[PDB]
């Protein structure tokens, strides 16, 4: 039985048999208040304390949100829907700890992706049973909420001032620093990291100046907050606001009026009207995302990263290799996961009007120009990978080399990946590569478990990743140092070296898509 | 009649007469609860305070231990060996401080050695008055528990947590902190140093979290923790518990219950079964000694020696000329003491097969590829010799200056020394050359004492390093800057020099051992 | 009526009138209790307080010391007696300060010279007035015990432990902490300065760790510790006061014995008794001075000097063009003031035994030697010449030299200046040259009063040295930045630039008497 006295009373948590070792688990420990009735779309206000014991030995609701239900059936997509129940009460964290309990023992938290629309701490793929098995670190996540209900923003107002999601992850940022030292953890020594909206979001707290004092390092997977769908525009976000409230029959002349009235809908009816807020959007599109509230983020962030205003520390980023391809088959002409999606010409332009919906025809045609002179036998797959590489570079691979360069060259060591190892268990078909999302079950140790038939190169790999992250933690260097492998350089600018992580060899090469970023960064933001 | 007043209570000192002056010696003052009954093998408990005036005018109890009997009689061997009654009861100290009391005077803090399994700090050799006499500094030494009553260990289990002895020095260290100034010591002001397991313990406390506030500076003769006998994985100290449980009939399946039983035996069921709790072991075997317990120890420690994490300061490390010959004596065979050991090829590879037994048939071939080479003529003695510095430069040399690379690499100064003159006084034979553990005597002065017949060159040798180490110790720079002394140099990755110590002539020397520390330390490992 | 409230009472000050202008001046505070009786050769004992208003108007008593009396009715010797009652009684100090009072000013703490065994803070040409009325500066000095009274040692014995008059100087600096912001000085901003063995003793309070927080940064004119008359070995120490004691009756065996009758006997029995405690002295003898007494100083000073143990601030220190003449006349045979003192070869060599009577036939050779292998003529003066120099470099310029090369390498700015300005109004004859102490009165502005017939081009370089000193008391760098001057480069290693100070043109040069130096510094100490 093991029990902990943290701030807010008693938690029970759980033993796990892991590896022939114990982890101890405490799953869905509240946070904040739960934010219902008049605390809807308000900043989460903080727990009061309970008295007696709270039984922390199951994941608690996730929040609200839309589901993914283009593949009924499949794995691979429905693995990252939620697998507990909807609740606007979602505001709750999980703690995995080494058994014995460790001393003072380094801290990962993790916080998810799903577009800032989805997402839940509960998923296989995140469970921190491995991590705090292997590494002896403790294991932190958090579920915020998405949505409109977590990023509905009228800017300026209290009632609805947007970041809500983002402030709810700072208040678990909060309740680390208070209570992790009673699970054996050191709060001086947090590392963040996130995959897609999660890394975006890791990204924020650099620049957040409320976040600066509640961790110390951060790891960015395949997101950051300078990616095209990570933040809205005032006017987009109030347009938003405006537009769901039309919708709802909430439209009001008075602003706190409309908040009110969105106040009184059942959040299905929100989630039913948040995909039409916008004229048109795209299998990226980010309804209702971080926006600039003078609070959370105090100036556009583009602006605090140009200038060096940003919390100066260490940080790991990295990409995968087909970042684009899980895309294409929500919406692009010709594609399928259960065919070779060999497209045309004519294809892939109609394939560019769903992934660039706003642009001039112009700028549609600057990227076909970019992307279609072929190296170089008439291979029939020619637009089907052009199209993968386009949204890859755009949407991920070129923003998370843009804010690498433009944060390291402030002072601070960043370290960057390629990972290019695609899963044997993949349910995707062979065209789609090393997708997005697929490093993470590398990451969390999932391949460290022999009974789950991945190979044994995956076990190796999965073994050497988990070893670099939680030395980067601990130490600030993601270095394997035992096995003679290889040494993974900073990068700066000017040299730009990344390390690849794969099963064969791990290489370290300079200067990632550099042709193809310097279109997406120099010239398309012109367009 | 000299007392002071400690924060547990009074002790009463002596007064020695050195050389023309005195000196006031605190012979065994307590520093923790006599580790009996229950807390056997647990981490030292702190002491509780006396009423009435503890007499510190006589050495106390050495820790159990086993003894060297190869051979009865010969002062070579003997000196080693405890000099006061063996007891569970052995958490003391002893304090020398010049007379007149000084004001602020720096503290030098002695730890011995003898493989974490035997050593006391009642020896001659260490005996501290003629440094507190010559330099005006004070100095402190220890007992700390040994073998498995110091270093028994079930890892995560604080009934047997490990690395006992390593927290009762730390113990001291803090007693040091909270008392030295009633002596007047400044406790901002404290250099440890130690020679072989007592100089892979100042290493140990160089990066252990809590030893940091406790100590200024290090000094390394002949050891540090990166030496291949130095630290115990947590597998091997596990089944080396285990083992030692069959033996004494103490096997269990609760592991608490191990532990009672374990403590339930006399001291000396436990010391006759210590030889045995390994398959096989050499004259360097370390059966119960440091391990990785999450506490002392947070990480591996060549993890944390390469990545930088361990206290920030100068060091003052050297190895003696000819190292490993003291352990060739103690069961390699055709060597003996009392003739000049001259062996065959035969026996070279059998004692290959003595110092490194679980080593595959081509790591011991390519020992031997390494080691005889030979420039030139047939001397008799070549195999001899190779078989005294395979062992040295394994055991010691190379990992000493592998040490001192990676911890200048991160920035701080680092002075290395070869000591190279053979005491006049020796009582084993020439062909064992300067020894392992022959430097001491000079470091502490005693042939500064005239009536002892050791030369005059050898007291102006002494008189020299005694001075290099007080202003090591009090300014951080091993200079003498009196008498046209040789000017020591940092020791830098790239250059590697070391300053050679010797009766003639001083000379500054560059990348010792370099062809045989490539071996040792880049491709041994790999077998 | 000015008075103001101090931390030990009231004291009253008096006006008076500057160059058109007004500086109030307290004269004679209190810093101590009187040193009599049971306090005679103990380090001082802090105030305790007067009811009442203390009335600081006159110059207090000068400490207990012999007079010159080799020249009387002559006022070149003279200016340098004490100018008012000998007494035991005399730790006061004197406060200059602008009218109106300042708001946080600068503070110059002057310490005066005179071998240690002589020497006040009320001569002339120590009178803070002038900088007090031109800079607005506060200047403080203070009269310290000089001789037996302030240096007997016995060392380690609290009875007479050496060093009292440095303790003097030392409480005098903790007064000027403790009260100078009640006269509107800040005592965050105090320079020390000093000439001979003033400057000697402002070199000691750098390297004293209990003067580190009492003063910012200092001035050394004519002196430094280094100098072959500044620290006493604790060998000659003990062997002086042993000869003190024999000399008056005062031989016993327990050493607090022989100081007890010491304090029995009248001072004037003391002074009568000093110059014999040693076999032979010379013009430049310190019978009584600082010694090592592990309080004030803890080690040699030339080790803390060369292993950088000081504190680190800017410098300015200088020498005068003919240091060594004003000794010569003191005894030297063929000298005199009243003639050309021409000399010959016999003579020169003679003078050399006055100077260096312990010194080997040898090493007087090779004195001789390097001084007079002329450039050319066969000039009457060679030897005469030769003779001042020999004395003025080793006393003091090479010394001031070595002082300046070895603090400048642990990184500090430090400011050389030659002084080459003979006064017009001189009372030595011509071939004495620009002699030592004849800097002082330019430094304290004495040429700013016209009424007092120095000349126009003296007031001009008074004021301009005046203004470099209090620009370098208050911002660490002595330029003159209105006069399109002459910018006084940094000394550094390597290059040793330094600054000429006479009434014709500043030049900046290099390498002041390099050959010399290297004879005194490299090779003489070894003889
Ligand atoms: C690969 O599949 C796409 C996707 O559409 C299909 O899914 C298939 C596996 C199959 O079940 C099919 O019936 C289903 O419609 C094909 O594109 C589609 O082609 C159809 C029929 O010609 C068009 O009229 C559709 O609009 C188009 N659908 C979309 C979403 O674009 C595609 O041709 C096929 N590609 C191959 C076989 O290479
Ligand atoms: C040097 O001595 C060794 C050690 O053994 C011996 O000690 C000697 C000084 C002597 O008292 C001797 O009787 C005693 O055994 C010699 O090696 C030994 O040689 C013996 C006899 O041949 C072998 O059978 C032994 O096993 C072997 N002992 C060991 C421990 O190896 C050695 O030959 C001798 N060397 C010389 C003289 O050069
Ligand atoms: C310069 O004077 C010295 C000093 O001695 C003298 O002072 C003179 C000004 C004068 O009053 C004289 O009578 C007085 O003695 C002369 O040296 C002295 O010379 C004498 C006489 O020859 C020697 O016997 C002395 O010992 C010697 N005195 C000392 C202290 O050395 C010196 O010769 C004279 N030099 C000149 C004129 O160039
Ligand atoms: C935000 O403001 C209007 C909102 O118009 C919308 O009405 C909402 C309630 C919702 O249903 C939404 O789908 C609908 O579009 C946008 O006006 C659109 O602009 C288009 C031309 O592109 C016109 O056809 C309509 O006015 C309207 N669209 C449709 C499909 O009817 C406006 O574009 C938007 N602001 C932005 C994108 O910055
Ligand atoms: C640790 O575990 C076993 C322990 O075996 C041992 O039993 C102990 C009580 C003790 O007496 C010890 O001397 C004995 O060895 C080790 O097994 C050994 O392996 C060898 C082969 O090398 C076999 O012969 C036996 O099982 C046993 N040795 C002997 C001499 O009988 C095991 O080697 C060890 N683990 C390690 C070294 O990692
Ligand atoms: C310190 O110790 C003795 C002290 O001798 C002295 O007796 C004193 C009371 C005093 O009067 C002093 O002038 C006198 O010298 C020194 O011994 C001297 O050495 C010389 C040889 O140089 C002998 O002639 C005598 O013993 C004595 N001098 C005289 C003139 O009589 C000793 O030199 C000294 N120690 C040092 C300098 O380190
Ligand atoms: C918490 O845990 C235990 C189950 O072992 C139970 O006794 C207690 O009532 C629980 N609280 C609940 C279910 O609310
Ligand atoms: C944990 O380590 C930090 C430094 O990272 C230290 O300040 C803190 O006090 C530690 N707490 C422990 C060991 O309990
Ligand atoms: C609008 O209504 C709110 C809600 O009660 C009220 O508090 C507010 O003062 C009103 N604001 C404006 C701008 O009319
Ligand atoms: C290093 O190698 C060992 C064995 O050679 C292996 O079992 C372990 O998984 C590796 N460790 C890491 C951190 O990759
Ligand atoms: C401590 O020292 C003195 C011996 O001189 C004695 O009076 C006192 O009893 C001693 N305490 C003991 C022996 O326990
Ligand atoms: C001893 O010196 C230290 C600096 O090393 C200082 O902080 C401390 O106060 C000193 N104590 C004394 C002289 O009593
Ligand atoms: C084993 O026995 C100990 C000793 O009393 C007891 O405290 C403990 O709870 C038991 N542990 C296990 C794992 O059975
Ligand atoms: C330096 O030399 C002197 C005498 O020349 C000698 O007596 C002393 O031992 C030496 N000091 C050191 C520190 O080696
Ligand atoms: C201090 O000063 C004034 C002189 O103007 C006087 O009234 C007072 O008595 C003095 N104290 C003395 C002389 O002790
Ligand atoms: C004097 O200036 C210092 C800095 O040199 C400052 O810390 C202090 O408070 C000042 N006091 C005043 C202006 O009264
Ligand atoms: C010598 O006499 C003093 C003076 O009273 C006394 O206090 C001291 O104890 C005695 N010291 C020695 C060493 O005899
Ligand atoms: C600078 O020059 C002026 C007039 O030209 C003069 O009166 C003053 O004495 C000079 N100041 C200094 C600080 O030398
Ligand atoms: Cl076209
Ligand atoms: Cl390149
Ligand atoms: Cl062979
Ligand atoms: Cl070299
Ligand atoms: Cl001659
Ligand atoms: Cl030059
Ligand atoms: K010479
Ligand atoms: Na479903
Ligand atoms: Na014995
Ligand atoms: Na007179």
């Amino acid at each position: 039985d093991i029990i902990i006295a943290t701030k807010n009373g008693k938690v029970r948590g759980m033993q796990l048999t892991v590896f022939g070792g114990t982890v101890t688990a405490f799953l869905g420990i509240p946070y904040a208040q739960p934010p219902l009735g008049r605390l809807r779309f308000k900043k989460p206000q903080s727990l009061t304390k309970w008295s007696d014991i709270w039984n922390a030995t199951k994941y608690a609701n996730s929040c609200c949100q839309n589901i993914d239900q283009s593949f009924p059936g499949f794995h691979g997509s429905e693995m990252w829907n939620p697998n507990t129940d909807l609740s606007e009460d979602c505001l709750y964290l999980n703690v995995w700890i080494p058994a014995p309990k460790p001393k003072n023992a380094t801290v990962l938290i993790w916080i998810y992706g799903g577009g800032f629309q989805t997402g839940t701490s509960s998923l296989h793929v995140y469970d921190g049973k491995f991590l705090a098995r292997v590494e002896r670190v403790i294991v932190v996540s958090m579920n915020y909420r998405v949505g409109a209900l977590g990023f509905l923003a009228l800017p300026g107002n209290p009632e609805a001032p947007g970041n809500m999601g983002l402030f709810d992850q700072q208040l678990a940022l909060q309740w680390v620093q208070k209570n992790i030292a009673a699970f054996g953890g050191n709060p001086k020594s947090v590392t963040l990291f996130g995959e897609s909206a999660g890394a975006a979001s890791v990204s924020l707290h650099l620049l957040s100046p409320g976040s600066h004092s509640l961790f110390t390092r951060a790891i960015l997977q395949s997101g950051s907050f300078n990616a095209p769908w990570a933040v809205t525009s005032l006017y987009e976000a109030r347009n938003r606001t405006l537009n769901l409230a039309k919708l709802t029959g909430c439209s009001r002349e008075n602003e706190t009026e409309i908040i009110k009235c969105l106040r009184n809908k059942d959040p299905q009816e929100i989630l039913l009207n948040e995909a039409f807020v916008v004229p048109y959007g795209t299998p990226l599109s980010v309804n209702f995302g971080p926006t600039v509230d003078g609070d959370f983020l105090t100036d556009m962030p583009d602006i605090l990263l140009e200038l060096g205003q940003f919390k100066k520390t260490q940080i790991l980023v990295g990409v995968n290799k087909d970042e684009g391809t899980a895309f294409l088959v929500y919406g692009a002409p010709g594609f399928s996961k259960d065919n070779n999606s060999i497209i045309t010409r004519k294809e892939f332009q109609e394939g560019l009007k769903i992934f660039f919906p706003g642009v001039s025809e112009f700028g549609k045609e600057s990227i076909l120009f970019h992307y279609t002179d072929w190296v170089d036998d008439q291979r029939p797959e020619n637009y089907r990978e052009a199209l993968g590489d386009v949204v890859g570079d755009y949407n991920f691979i070129c923003p998370a080399l843009e804010f690498t360069k433009k944060f390291s060259e402030w002072g601070n060591n960043a370290f960057f990946y390629y990972f290019e190892h695609r899963s044997s268990k993949l349910p995707w078909p062979e065209w789609m590569g090393v997708m997005h999302g697929y490093e993470i079950e590398f990451v969390f140790g999932l391949p460290l478990e022999r009974r789950d038939q991945y190979t044994k190169a995956e076990e190796i790999l999965s073994r050497s990743i988990v070893k670099r992250w939680a030395n980067f933690a601990k130490y600030g260097n993601p270095q394997e140092t035992q096995n003679q492998s290889t040494s993974w350089p900073v990068f700066k600018s000017t040299e730009q070296k990344y390390l690849t992580l794969n099963t064969e060899s791990t290489r370290i090469m300079t200067k990632l898509r550099a042709q193809q970023c310097r279109f997406w960064t120099s010239f398309f933001p012109k367009v």
